[PDB]
């Protein structure tokens, strides 16, 4: 009964994002027409192909099968009558955006802030990866703020399962990507596991601990270092070249040094040396008790 939501009972009230091929609203769920009802957060998509709908009704059951503190809460689905179009009711998180949070407050997040945050997104990806996940887009545009205290991971729109005997997952025509939160084997081979997600955590140590400053983003640098004349495919193509012969992002300024050997670590070519999500939430809760 309460993980199924009427649409014509959905107040629309404000746009909060538009990521892969869908669009997130925040609505009130109000069956009263008092304005007394739950507000939430909606996914649609924006173009409801054949394709599109499978795809997004299998983000649904990701979702729907995540029961974590730092993952974002399914409440339900909403279905439309005829060709059955899809949507998404979550809960809604009101500090939004971890990229959006941080580049507003910069420096007054302090180190053992960031730290507690890092905590948070290790746990949640080393449940998700209990789960057999790749969650393939983790960046801080897609982590959003419950509270001061609290993080969450969003947008499961590009999270794969493992199959049953392979401990990767190739996507064989791949969409929009992230490319500069890629690990070298996703740029090289389209290939996506854990090991991969954990590359991009390094990518999102690094958004943490730059304070996001536009001139210093992971595509900012990249295209400083590949050349800023490379445009379309040769971006990816010297990309690969620049990972291959060990280019990587640059130590944020004012970065401490243990945070920053974590970052070169996730950053590793050999895709079996790079740490697991269990050891580095410890690694992350001791740093943080040293401090404290
Ligand atoms: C883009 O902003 C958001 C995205 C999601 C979300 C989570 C899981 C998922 O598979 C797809 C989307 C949820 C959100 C909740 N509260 C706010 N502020 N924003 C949100």
């Amino acid at each position: 009964d309460p993980t199924q939501f009427e649409e014509r009972h959905l107040k629309f009230l404000q746009q909060l994002g538009k990521g892969n091929f869908g669009s997130v609203e925040m609505c009130r769920y109000d069956p009263l027409q008092d304005n007394t009802g739950e507000v939430v957060a909606v996914k649609k998509l924006q173009h409801s192909t054949e394709e599109h709908l499978r795809d997004f009704e299998r983000e649904i059951e990701i979702l729907k099968s995540l029961q974590h503190d730092n993952i974002v809460k399914y409440k339900g689905v909403c279905y439309s009558a005829g060709r059955r179009n899809l949507k998404l009711i979550m809960e809604y998180l009101p500090y939004g955006s971890l990229r959006d949070y941080l580049q507003k407050h910069k420096e007054r997040i302090d180190h053992i802030k960031l730290l507690q945050y890092t905590s948070q997104i290790c746990k949640g990806m080393e449940y998700l990866g209990t789960k057999r996940y790749i969650h393939r887009d983790l960046a801080t545009r897609n982590i959003l703020v419950e509270n001061e205290n609290r993080v969450k991971i969003g947008d499961f729109g590009l999270t794969k399962v493992l199959p049953q005997d392979k401990e990767y997952y190739k996507v064989k025509e791949p969409g929009e990507s992230p490319i500069f939160w890629y690990a070298p084997e996703s740029l090289t081979e389209s290939k996506f596991s854990v090991a991969s997600d954990v590359w991009s955590f390094g990518v999102v140590l690094y958004e943490l601990f730059t304070y996001i400053e536009k001139s210093k983003s992971p595509p900012a640098e990249f295209m400083r270092m590949i050349g800023n004349d490379k445009q379309g495919q040769s971006i990816v193509t010297h990309l690969i070249e620049l990972l291959k012969n060990n280019g990587r992002l640059p130590r944020p300024d004012g970065c401490p040094d243990e945070i920053y050997m974590i970052m070169t670590e996730c950053w590793n070519n050999n895709v079996n040396q790079r740490p697991s999500f269990r050891d580095l939430a410890l690694r992350v809760d001791q740093i943080r008790d040293n401090m404290a």
